[PDB]
């Protein structure tokens, strides 16, 4: 989760991979969940 984040999301915003977790759908949901134990996606 941590490592495959960096490699999917790559670049999917470029803000002057959170950005994809603000959703909280896609990513948040299932990598973010898998890799801090205390990971929240409220």
């Amino acid at each position: 989760a941590l490592q495959d984040l960096l490699r999917t999301l790559k670049s999917p915003s470029s803000p002057q991979v959170l950005n994809i977790l603000k959703s909280n759908p896609q990513l948040m949901a299932a990598f973010i969940k898998q890799r801090t134990a205390k990971y929240v996606a409220n």
